[PDB]
């Protein structure tokens, strides 16, 4: 069943989306900026070692990516000495993203953060297409992030302890799949806010990009110490996205999902900045299930997260009640050996373009794999070597035989990646997966940015 003309469509794609990157403006990508900290190998939060071991249990029997956080820097001395970390990469949604599409000759990548450290600034590159925003004397200045920062700010560093094949231990029981454990900072002086002053010249930033890449919203905590609710920071991030549209009607704007333990803030997320102020928003299948599990849809929350067969026709059924349940033109969903792209029929991207920005964005993890990074447009060409991973085209067939019993597809529609329905549009393809990959974190904020950059360059409106 598997014909090999994907390996045609992957080539003829990457050369017309390359030879249309240049038709970006520009990209603003904002609020998440960390250095990571790996380290080579029912609780809420961390305060206590005995957390932090057990909140490991629970990865090391369900291989299950959980990203939890801890609050004072109690613990930061506590591993610091008593384990040693190994390396020290970029971080963060927004950070990755950012070196992503400089490193592809993006122009006028716009990189905002609000806790900027004079260690932060090292790990950004050097390249006149990443620029930092900083008002000064009440006019726009973007400068670069080596100089325009601000001293009295700390670093902000995570614990990354990632592990594979399940090498096991028992204590007083082995890993099924690979999996890692994110300890985050999120210290009382970090928010996701901006100055007034950069707040009022966000039309200035908006008529000079495209497009807008936002995620860290799962900083804000319900209580603040000054007496401020997270409302007004979910006021504040509508806010934000309202002042970039008010300099440009026609920008996208795309928000990177992850999980989030608080399902209070999860939903005020989902609900009240991204439901109608945000066209775009990426996933994976586990963030699908978190975001069904505050919209009321908990029944197919399980189904995704289950392990039978018809998980992936849950998964599928998962996007399109994201799709419409949040007003959104576009749900871009990533698992290991395929995608899931839901897009609205006022997309202003046809569906055969859509497919080639998942070919594109398919190009680009899996280089990222095999390079420690990219650095260059051509650099992503060599993503073209690794092999379409059978595994995601088998894991497809299930959904395949679902889609053609129940009558919403063809066989040929299928077989191509292009399923139109009455109401909404599904793009779906088999991805490329590295035996032996170099660094996996950070492959999906890559995956939907360089997604998404490809959806602004193909697009019409120019
Ligand atoms: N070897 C390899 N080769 C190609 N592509 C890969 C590979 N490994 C993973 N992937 C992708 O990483 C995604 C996890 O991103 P996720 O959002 O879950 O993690 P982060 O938020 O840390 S970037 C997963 O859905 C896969 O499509
Ligand atoms: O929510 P936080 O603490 O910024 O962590 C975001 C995580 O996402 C990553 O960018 C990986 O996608 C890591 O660098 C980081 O641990
Ligand atoms: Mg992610």
């Amino acid at each position: 069943m598997d014909i090999s003309e994907w390996e045609k469509r992957y080539n003829e794609a990457y050369s017309d989306i390359s030879k249309s990157l240049k038709k970006v403006k520009g990209i603003f990508v904002a609020y998440n900026s960390n250095i990571d900290a790996i380290k080579h190998i029912y609780p809420r939060q961390i305060d206590s070692p005995a957390d932090f071991v057990a909140r490991l249990i629970i990865s090391m029997r369900d291989g299950k990516a959980a990203e939890v956080p801890t609050y004072t820097t109690d613990i930061h001395e506590w591993l610091t000495d008593n384990l040693g970390f190994d390396e020290a990469r970029m971080g963060g949604q927004a950070g990755i993203i950012s070196n992503l599409l400089a490193n592809m000759g993006i122009k006028n990548v716009i990189a905002y953060v609000p806790w900027l450290s004079k260690e932060q600034a090292e790990y950004f590159v050097d390249s006149e297409n990443l620029l930092h925003p900083v008002v000064e004397n009440g006019k726009l200045e973007l400068k670069h992030p080596k100089e325009a920062y601000n001293p009295d700010n700390k670093p902000k560093v995570n614990w990354i302890i990632e592990f594979s094949k399940g090498l096991e231990v028992k204590f007083a029981i082995v890993v099924p799949r690979d999996n890692r454990l994110i300890v985050s900072s999120r210290p009382p002086w970090i928010r996701i806010d901006m100055s007034e002053e950069l707040y009022e010249h966000l039309p200035e930033i908006g008529k000079n990009i495209d497009g807008a890449i936002l995620s860290g919203y799962q900083m804000i905590k319900e209580e603040y110490e000054d007496g401020k609710t997270y409302k007004d920071y979910v006021e504040k991030a509508v806010n934000v996205i309202k002042r970039l549209k008010e300099g440009n009607p026609d920008i996208r704007i795309h928000v990177e999902f992850t999980s989030i333990q608080n399902k209070l803030i999860r939903k005020a997320i989902l609900k009240d900045i991204v439901r109608k102020h945000v066209h775009s928003l990426g996933l994976d299948t586990v963030e699908v299930a978190n975001a069904l599990n505050v919209l009321g849809y908990e029944e197919l929350a399980y189904s995704v997260i289950k392990k039978d067969e018809n998980a992936i026709v849950a998964l599928y059924e998962g996007a399109v009640i994201l799709l419409h349940e949040l007003k959104l033109e576009r749900v871009h969903v990533h698992s290991l050996g395929y995608y899931i792209c839901v897009v609205s029929k006022d997309s202003p991207v046809s569906p055969e373009d859509h497919r080639k920005s998942l070919l594109f964005a398919s190009t680009v993890a899996a280089a990222r794999a095999l390079l420690g990074n990219i650095n260059s447009l051509d650099d992503i060409e060599a993503g073209l070597d690794v092999p379409v991973s059978e595994q995601g085209y088998n894991q497809l067939e299930k959904l395949e035989k679902y889609l053609v019993r129940r009558g919403i597809c063809t066989l040929e529609d299928f077989e191509n990646g292009c399923i139109c329905t009455p109401n909404h549009d599904v793009i779906i393809i088999p991805t490329k997966v590295v035996e032996k990959p170099v660094a996996t974190v950070g492959i999906g904020d890559t995956i939907s940015a360089a997604a998404f950059v490809s959806v602004l360059a193909k697009m019409k409106k120019k």
